[PDB]
RNA sequence: GUUUUCGGAACUGAGGCCAUGAUUAAGAGGGACGGCCGGGGGCAUUCGUAUUGCGCCGCUAGAGGUGAAAUUCUUGGACCG
């Protein structure tokens, strides 16, 4: 918890993978390589209602919790790596990333380079469902 | 009583004469030639993510899914990286 780094002159970088879908949000922060984690909280950690766990407020609360964890641990700067569901399902990010980014910026956590890293397919396998789709 | 004018017809050779003898190349068709064009066809080769499973590492109690839930998988480490 104690380290010989310079606070005023420079800063410490990590990366944070924000995976947001239409069912859940994932605010995961690691080191610069991504091999070694820092803290991982999700939209199920803050709200116990299973209706809206991909809600913006749950993602906001999880982002404030992981920002407090990185502040008490000693991480000052973050590189945002945004992610959707990917694959053959969808490409639009979920309704938690917009609140999660603003909650990460509002807490005093400095933001470096932001990027969308989602799995894009070059015509992968068949999507779940019939030929006529899911009729509702 | 020979052999003639008393004469009915197939075939071949030499020369001359013919206005010597073949209508066109269809905004018909076929074919040749030259420069190309094309997710046209067959065979071989090569690449790109994505999906699933498995191996290892890290921290965590939820993850998936729905209009809403459960069946489903989870401290024997799920999900995410």
């Amino acid at each position: 918890s104690l380290g010989p780094q310079v606070a005023e002159g420079e800063n410490v970088f990590g990366v944070c993978h924000i995976f947001a879908s239409f069912n859940d949000t994932f605010v995961h922060v690691t080191d610069l390589s991504g091999k070694e984690t820092i803290c991982r909280v999700t939209g199920g950690m803050k709200v116990k209602a299973d209706r809206d766990e991909s809600s913006p407020y749950a993602a906001m609360l999880a982002a404030q919790d992981v920002a407090q964890r990185c502040k008490e641990l000693g991480i000052t700067a973050l590189h945002i790596k945004l992610r959707a569901t990917g694959g053959n399902r969808t490409k639009t990010p979920g309704p938690g990333a917009q609140s999660a980014l603003r909650a990460l910026a509002r807490s005093g956590m400095k933001i470096g380079r932001i990027e969308d890293v989602t799995p894009i397919p070059s015509d992968s396998t068949r999507r779940k469902g019939g030929r006529r789709g899911r009729r509702l």
